[PDB]
């Protein structure tokens, strides 16, 4: 279920995210590369990337756009961490294009973990981060299951 963050937890999340926020596209490029390299079955889900070696696409416009738009969503979730409806709406809006896609919970959760590992958070910040990400996945998966309207 969705579980709100305290004011103090919101601050922890903003602080945890600050290094990424200040280098959003650069972080996105690295994290998205590391994700596709560690979990190679996922590159095929991206039609613009499909059929080419990862090291050939990593430097391309198409690749950087995809990595950017993932991180722009998380950046907007963080922006909205103190507004549950606003946070939910960010997710609701990005969920529609994923609904029909053959992407497993495993794949999404693997990306969550690459992001986590990259942040090297202490346990206080990591706890707050995981509250937010648990909310993120709650909403996202509700929307993938066609129960997106409950957040409206
Ligand atoms: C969980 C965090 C994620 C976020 C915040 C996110 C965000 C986005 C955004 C903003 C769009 C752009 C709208 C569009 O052109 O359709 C998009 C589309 C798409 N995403 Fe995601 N995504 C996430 C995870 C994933 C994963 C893990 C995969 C595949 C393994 C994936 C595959 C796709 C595909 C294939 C598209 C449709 C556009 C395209 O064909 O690239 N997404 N996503
Ligand atoms: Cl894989
Ligand atoms: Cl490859
Ligand atoms: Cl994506
Ligand atoms: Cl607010
Ligand atoms: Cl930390």
């Amino acid at each position: 279920a969705f579980v709100g963050l305290s004011d103090s937890e919101e601050k922890l999340v903003r602080d945890a995210w600050a290094p990424i926020h200040g280098d959003l596209q650069g972080t996105a490029n690295t994290v998205f590369y590391n994700y596709l390299k560690k979990y190679p079955s996922n590159q095929d889900k991206f039609e613009t990337l499909k059929g080419h070696p990862l090291d050939e696409v990593k430097d391309t416009a198409n690749f950087k756009l995809i990595a950017g738009r993932i991180f722009t969503i998380f950046d907007n979730c963080v922006k909205n961490v103190g507004n549950d409806k606003g946070f939910q709406k960010v997710i609701a809006d990005m969920s529609g294009p994923h609904v029909a896609r053959p992407i497993t919970h495993g794949s999404y959760n693997d990306l969550r973990g690459v992001i986590y590992d990259s942040m090297h958070l202490d346990s206080t910040h990591g706890a707050a981060w995981n509250k937010m990400m648990d909310n993120f996945f709650y909403v996202f998966y509700e929307c993938l299951d066609g129960r997106c309207s409950q957040f409206s």
